[PDB]
């Protein structure tokens, strides 16, 4: 269920209940489809509202 | 004179004067070096205070 629109979004909500799968899950999948999820307004409010959830995103796509 | 340890102020400074090559220099060196400048203060210090430039890391990282 996630999808380019929701996956920042996910993310946030994974990283609020510690749920560590579904962490690794939307990071892996927010690195692999970067290109269409920059340009969705829920990555977009995430760089303001988590901007530990885009460093940690980075991290990851720089250990690949 | 990039380093790891000022490659993140660095950035701030290129973005903060609109120094085109000085910012590309700076995102491709952080790229680089990832591991380490994850690992600094500066860098640290750059998540929360311009969050904007982690994700122009992230998208250069990621079109690479």
């Amino acid at each position: 269920n996630l999808s380019v629109e929701n996956a920042a979004e996910i993310l946030i909500l994974a990283d609020l209940h510690s749920a560590d799968q579904l962490k690794t899950q939307a990071v892996d999948f927010i690195n692999y489809h970067a290109s269409d999820v920059l340009e969705t307004s829920g990555w977009k409010s995430m760089v303001v509202s988590h901007p530990h959830l885009v460093a940690e995103a980075y991290r990851s796509l720089a250990s690949a």
